[PDB]
């Protein structure tokens, strides 16, 4: 924007509030590892030195580039930089240099614990003897365990959070009317963390011509009643927002989220008629209705494509002269007219449109060349479909445990060079979508699923990024977006795996897997499974569902055996010695 | 001891603060897990009510006893109990069987990231700000991080704890005042809380008889000046008080610490000079030091064993009579003239000379048979003194990182059936051994190496035992116990390995080294080399240590190279590649 202390710009359209938190947000997604003491000092240490250039820009260091400010004021610390030997001490570096030297430092999977709730009694105390200092660290912890969190979204999410407890906090069991609540919460904001990651995702590794035709897609679903260039108009306000969030620069993409909210909420009417409820209510609260709300109903007259997309015998004449826009004008009219249809699919076929015009304005006769593009379509926007269909019986049968099993060995089969870790983190994710999905009517079982698995497999290629050790996943990573899931079911097994070394350390369990949760524990079932079929690839499911329920029916001995820490090292000595048999 | 209100009874002898905190560690040793918000809590609703036990001895249930009342309102965490899912449902169980069922199986290491301390800025802030829960969460974090940890002792390092603060929390620079003090807290505690555990696991799995003559020798060092049935005593009262502290009765346990430290300051003349002060401080304060003080200065004069021992004409008359006592009254008496001496190598001596007595008391010509017994000793007083001189000089010469090498190197051809995550944790330590020892005098390393080694070595033989693979480690470890560094240190190489397979997905690196820490750096290092000797065992530390060095180089040259993780991925292979030559 123009202006000189571009600090205070921000400063003023978000306000001191939104600000001590959009602060908090910036050095928790940075530092992570660092306390919250550090964090406070540090905001509240660039308020007054953003405050003092809401008196005269030219003081200090009031013109600088945010940027600039924030590392410097990062390297405050130095101390801390102990556990950081290379990497963070690259403050050497100027503009840009270290301040990309920060962006990437920013750990995905984090070694934190899962955060511990307080009895619920306890947790209103807190909340009325300090109720601002209470209200940061949920805005801290959150965003420190998910470094590339929506900042603004993260905001909605603390005001949920203080409402949820200012009503809650007054009933004979208060606590059971708070809980229900704070798990809405807790796995909604999970969710969002997901989704977001993915945008992001798209844009550090697809530029943003990828992530413009994913707007084009969920931006005309949701207003469908909307000028093609008013939804091309919006789709690239939110592309700058993104791209500035993930980019890091967290105000600004905050100050300009807004900014939008402002303006569609007064283009509300040539845009559709359900932002009505939602522009009456906090800025705070306006930006994220705005974007999770309903689609709009569809146009009265609908000229049906065909004649418009495929008919028309001069296509070249709108299409070598445009490409882009008028691929656009495609997808903007195709998506609109399906809210049942998921985003990843209109993809695969305007990626299937522009691979038949290519293809086709290359030859004689053009007009009649294409013409049967559409049969293309058939397959591909069932194949999804038929898909849902088969897992979605298939989890009906097995249960979200035994479901996560299957998946747990066939994608352990395809790729065993992958880390353990990972295989249960993301295979155990991916049974988590049956359940979230599988509720739903068969028109809206599309995109749930394969949106949801969009999600799932980018958090898989984000964590095998940092450590690649199967460039088959790289290949199916970094070849397309839009071709990840059919990628990796198309994937088969590996001959050319080396069965893992043995290592009896790690098929040795010991009481301590008795006092585990119900789901820590299933973990551990899991990870047993994982290192399992590593260790003999070539072995059959009824031979593991098998070994399985063997351990199963042991650590379900050895846990109500009279007192026996003394077995899980006596039978487990024999559960060993005797699965190796087969 | 006895009383009425024993809930106000121990009200009277600590009187809240002292009680506040009290209740702050038992609590936090057994609910590890619930945050600390619960523990404050949960330590007020036993105040307010001890209060009601001031308020008149018989009220509500001030007549109940402690480990009743401490079940009591520990069956109130009906709340946080999924962790405890399978665990703490023994509150069905009464006294004593309740207790019981609690103790056995309170997690011995949890499962609790390192303390990140915050800036010493903001430590100092906070310290003011808010002084008495900034100061009690301390004692949470530490009490929690060590359950069995003695109570007494951990409050007098948090009054050690605030005096390193209030004295340094004003300085040109605070930073060099404070966490040179705090660093010197932690080890030592933790050096405590380890040497600890080592007296409850040589009390436990090698009875008391092993045990007495244990401290029958470092008391006789501590106090030379008191006569034998003064140490003999004394040593049945300590050996009362850690049986207990052990089995986890920390509630008569901390009281018998306090009995037993009136009647050494009752009568000082007749054991110590070096007590006088200590016996000036609080009852809680009179424990902890009496135990840790000094070795009293020896008698003015001494009749040089020998004649007592060597000669008697019948040794074996107040011995084959007596047996223990006698070995005693000999330990006691060598013991109280060598205070320089390990506090091992004195039990070594003297099982040298029972298992003498026992070979020449069974041959006529008694006094002639021994007499000449004194030899062994000569060099078993030198061997040791060998290998500390040696390892010493070594340490001063590669710094504790390269010798730790060495070491990783020499222990790994020893016994590569160990686990690598295991090798690296105790060799690591045992390179750590030296520097906190090499500073020493001449005369302060016999017992600061063999002390703080063989805990070093337990801390070897409690992770080999969880996972037993080579028959002659946990020989080693159950094998005697003043056999364990003569029978490790034995311990030749081994040709009868098989390599480790080759598998080079061990031997891929990937950018996140960089962005790790100083040591977890280099602990991947340490990984590698263990993996590495185990998959050529019979290579020579000329190579080892030469490839060792292009790696290191490397993972250097990568990390401030250009900005690549491809870096890794193409260099690294030329590593490996490289490598394989020789
Ligand atoms: C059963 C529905 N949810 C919450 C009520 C389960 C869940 O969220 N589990 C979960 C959480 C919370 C954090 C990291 C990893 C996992 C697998």
């Amino acid at each position: 924007d123009a202006h000189k202390s571009e600090v205070a710009h921000r400063f003023k359209d978000l306000g001191e509030e939104n600000f001590k938190a959009l602060v908090l947000i910036a050095f928790a997604q940075y530092l992570q590892q660092c306390p919250f003491e550090d964090h406070v000092k540090l905001v509240n240490e660039v308020t007054e030195f953003a405050k003092t250039c809401v008196a005269d820009e030219s003081a200090e260091n009031c013109d600088k580039s945010l940027h600039t400010l924030f590392g410097d004021k990062l390297c405050t610390v130095a101390t801390l930089r102990e556990t950081y030997g290379e990497m963070a001490d690259c403050c050497a570096k100027q503009e840009p240099e270290r301040n990309e030297c920060f962006l990437q430092h920013k750990d995905d999977n984090p070694n934190l614990p899962r955060l511990v709730r307080p009895e619920v009694d306890v947790m209103c105390t807190a909340f009325h003897d300090n109720e601002e200092t209470f209200l940061k660290k949920y805005l801290y912890e959150i965003a420190r365990r998910h470094p590339y969190f929506y900042a603004p979204e993260l905001l909605f999410f603390a005001k949920r959070y203080k409402a949820a407890f200012t009503e809650c906090c007054q009933a004979a069991d208060k606590a059971a009317c708070l809980l229900p609540k704070l798990d809405e919460l807790r796995d909604e904001g999970k969710a969002s963390s997901a989704k977001q990651r993915l945008k992001c995702a798209s844009l550090q590794k697809f530029g943003e011509r990828a992530f413009k035709a994913w707007a084009v897609a969920r931006l005309s679903q949701r207003f469908p009643k909307a000028e093609f260039a008013e939804v091309s108009k919006l789709v690239t306000d939110l592309t700058k927002v993104h791209t500035e969030c993930c980019h890091g620069d967290l105000l600004e993409c905050a100050d300009d989220r807004a900014d939008l909210a402002k303006y569609i909420c007064e283009n509300q009417d040539s845009i559709s008629s359900k932002l009505k409820e939602c522009c009456e209510k906090p800025l705070l609260e306006k930006s994220h209705c705005i974007a999770e709300v309903e689609n709009d109903e569809m146009p009265a007259d609908l000229p049906s494509l065909a004649a418009d997309f495929v008919e028309s015998k001069d296509v070249c004449k709108n299409y070598a002269e445009a490409k882009d826009v008028f691929l656009g004008m495609f997808l903007y009219e195709y998506a609109r007219r399906h809210p049942d249809y998921s985003v990843v699919l209109l993809l695969r076929l305007a990626k299937t449109y522009e691979t038949t015009l290519e293809k086709c304005c290359a030859a004689a006769d053009p007009h009649e060349c294409y013409a049967k593009v559409f049969d293309e379509f058939k397959p591909l926007v069932e194949e999804p479909q038929n898909l849902i269909k088969q897992n979605c019986e298939l989890f009906e049968q097995l249960g979200e445990y035994k479901f996560q099993n299957a998946l747990l060995v066939r994608y352990t089969k395809k790729v065993p060079q992958v880390s353990t870790p990972t295989l249960v983190e993301v295979s155990r994710n991916l049974g988590k979508v049956g359940s979230k999905c599988c509720k739903h009517p068969e028109a809206k079982r599309m995109p749930c699923a394969e949106d949801y698995l969009s999600v799932v497999l980018n958090q898989l290629c984000v964590l095998h990024e940092k450590t690649p050790v199967s460039d088959r996943v790289t290949k199916c990573c970094t070849e397309s977006l839009v071709n990840r899931r059919p990628c990796f079911s198309a994937l088969e097994v590996d001959e050319t795996y080396v069965p893992k070394e043995f290592n009896a350390e790690t098929f040795t369990f010991h009481a301590d897997i008795c006092t585990l949760s119900e789901k820590e524990r299933q973990i551990k079932k899991q990870t047993a499974l994982v290192e399992l079929v590593k260790h003999k690839p070539k072995a059959t499911k009824e031979q593991l569902k098998a070994v399985m329920d063997d351990f199963a029916a042991f650590v379900e001995k050895c846990c109500k055996a009279d007192d026996k820490e003394t077995c899980f090292a006596e039978e487990g000595k024999k559960l060993v010695a005797a699965s190796q048999a087969a």
